[PDB]
């Protein structure tokens, strides 16, 4: 391994749902997690809301946590930072979702007020909760890593820019998928796994493994859109090709293991030449991130 | 820790990107002796020049291993050299048919058929045709080597023999094709051979108990042979559906996949109740097979 020991392996094979070919792992440092996830959730929550119930939700699978699981390659301390600071995010997206286009865009704007590498946390005490609390957790993600920083501030703004920046529905997946895989969040979270293990990428790095980064990118949201349909995968290829929502759902199943087997492809095929530690950290850290994911969705009620 | 016998080694199917299945892949630490019994019976029930003799060469020319030292990894040393020349020339005789009409294929299932006997003399065929010839043969040594099972393994080959390519015509939906592709494909013959293999049985309240995640993966054999070969499922598929090929092979991987997670539902359903370790046996050695099989597709 190339990544620190800061996780244990989990047996997916004793999960039947679990159909991912990638590992899955959890944090050393769960229970500390989670104690720092349930705290930011009352805070960037309001009590009694929708929100707050799926926030709640979020955290009560038996099995694990989503991000001491999907994050399980990071840093413990990094690993609390970002995954309070991704979790506002995840409020924030469910808080927006069932908003109309037009104030759900407004409220995109809003919360990018506080995306600044100069953040003070106490000059957004008149704003919304998840401006608050956003702004308290990137401070400290600042802080923690400020030559990373710029980086990160990009990555967020872009994210809060172009995650929902779409006008309506999608009829064939060669559209869908690339919204998809910005829309489920890949983009931040991959960025957050490269971060938590205190790492980069170079320019030629990254431009390297970026085919197998969107087949990875495909795998984690269509995944998503899969367990989700027990905006979607199903319903676009429904409308692509005029099919039943069984068949459909069992088309979109195919599509996600191509794309598992694409990304194992295009890994051979990078591992051909040189690469360095920090690529082969990357891959195994995506990796965990992809089944782990996978995991958890197979295994939450 | 395993419940089979130590005669296999593990192959490691994540190195191959193609390889999709969930179950593991073995290879028996006898392959070289079992694939030499099998280019000899090669050569002695497939006339030279013919198709069904090519078939039968590339189909034990893959450089990452054979079909039965990988799928029968499970079986005793001994065993799996007679299962596999038997199954072998079954597997000649599925490729001479296929070439055929339907009413003279079932004709040459019938006269295959005549061989299936519990006191076969070999040397009563030696005017046959050279699969009745080389059936013969390896139905007396396996006949012989397992008195008691014999009975059941001649029911079992004449049943295949009775229920594999029953059908001349076309299908429309799924949900017949696929229990009629679990028997086309030998799954019922293969999955009889994993136990013999092993040199064991399942009483008929055991092999109830598991019917289901059996059926499941006589599914994931058969259709994953299908998604391999359509460079078929597909086909009901698209006529099913009056999609693409693309979609429809897409479909038939998620119908393979939720196959091979409906197995795995299934062996769980059963292990929430005491179940005998000849159950234990069966569902390692079943797993292997299957899981094997996919690797074998995947790398050929």
């Amino acid at each position: 391994s190339a990544i620190p020991s800061v996780f244990e392996t989990l047996q997916g094979y004793k999960v039947p749902v679990f159909f991912s070919r990638y590992p899955a792992g959890i944090s050393i440092a769960a229970q500390e997690v989670e104690d720092a996830l349930r705290k930011i959730d009352e805070e960037a929550s309001e009590e009694g809301t929708r929100e707050r119930r799926r926030a709640l939700i979020r955290h009560t699978n038996p099995y694990g946590d989503p991000f001491t699981i999907c994050h399980c390659s990071a840093f413990p301390d990094r690993l609390a930072l970002l995954s309070c600071l991704v979790e506002v995010m995840w409020i924030h997206d469910d808080v927006t979702e069932e908003m109309d286009h037009i104030s759900a865009c407004r409220e995109h704007d809003e919360l990018a007020k506080v995306l600044q590498l100069d953040i003070d946390p106490s000059k957004f005490e008149s704003g919304n909760v998840r401006q608050k609390s956003l702004a308290v957790v990137l401070r400290k993600a600042i802080d923690i890593d400020p030559k990373q920083a710029p980086a990160m501030i990009e990555m967020l703004r872009h994210y809060l820019a172009t995650f929902d920046n779409i006008g309506g529905d999608f009829t064939r997946m060669e559209e869908y998928m690339p919204y998809r895989i910005a829309n489920c969040g890949y983009w931040m979270s991959s960025y957050f796994i490269r971060w938590g293990m205190d790492m980069t990428l170079s320019e030629e790095e990254y431009a390297s493994i970026e085919q197998f980064d969107i087949a990875m990118g495909n795998v984690l949201g269509l995944t998503n859109d899969y367990f989700s349909w027990n905006r979607n995968g199903v319903v676009v290829l429904m409308k692509e090709h005029h099919t039943t929502a069984d068949a459909a759902k069992m088309m979109l199943l195919g599509v996600i293991v191509e794309q598992e087997s694409l990304a194992a492809k295009l890994k051979e095929e990078r591992l051909k030449k040189p690469a360095s530690k920090e690529i082969l950290q990357y891959f195994e850290a995506i990796e965990l991130y992809v089944g782990g994911s996978c995991y958890w969705h197979s295994t939450a009620p």
